[PDB]
């Protein structure tokens, strides 16, 4: 499935920034969109080194926070609808929202935030990145 597909990239992306960041990922060709994401997401990071502290803020996340709010505050990167870049922008963003909250001491929160990431990837994202060549194109354009 597509759907499960997604779910696999969504967990190594957050496992690989976490084992990066110096946190624990226990509570965890396909290979090559793995690595196209992994240093896409590194150079976004490097280079534009958002906090997305708007986002984080409105977020406010905590054990209570439910799917929908997520989902709102997703949106806002989506608001000139998808692209490449911004979803490489939603990766980097769930994987800062992951390490924040080890931060804020809710580790509970890094297994609902990879559900929530791919549920959002499927239903929102997955239309786009299908109509515009699938994850082959991401690899096409990000080496």
């Amino acid at each position: 499935h597509m759907s499960q597909s997604n779910r696999e990239l969504v967990v190594d992306f957050l496992s690989y920034k976490l084992s990066q960041k110096g946190y624990s990922w226990s509570q965890f060709p396909m290979a090559a969109v793995k690595q196209a994401l992994r240093e896409a997401g590194d150079e976004f990071e490097l280079r534009a080194r958002r906090a997305f502290s708007d986002l984080t803020s409105q977020l406010h996340i905590t054990p209570g926070t439910a799917y929908q709010s997520f989902e709102q505050v997703v949106n806002e990167l989506f608001r000139d609808g998808v692209n490449w870049g911004r979803i490489v922008a939603f990766f980097s963003f769930g994987g800062a929202l992951c390490v924040e909250s080890v931060d804020k001491e809710m580790q509970v929160l890094v297994s609902r935030i990879a559900s929530w990431m791919a549920t959002y990837l499927n239903d929102h994202l997955e239309p786009w990145i299908q109509e515009n060549g699938g994850w082959d194109t991401f690899v096409d354009l990000y080496g």
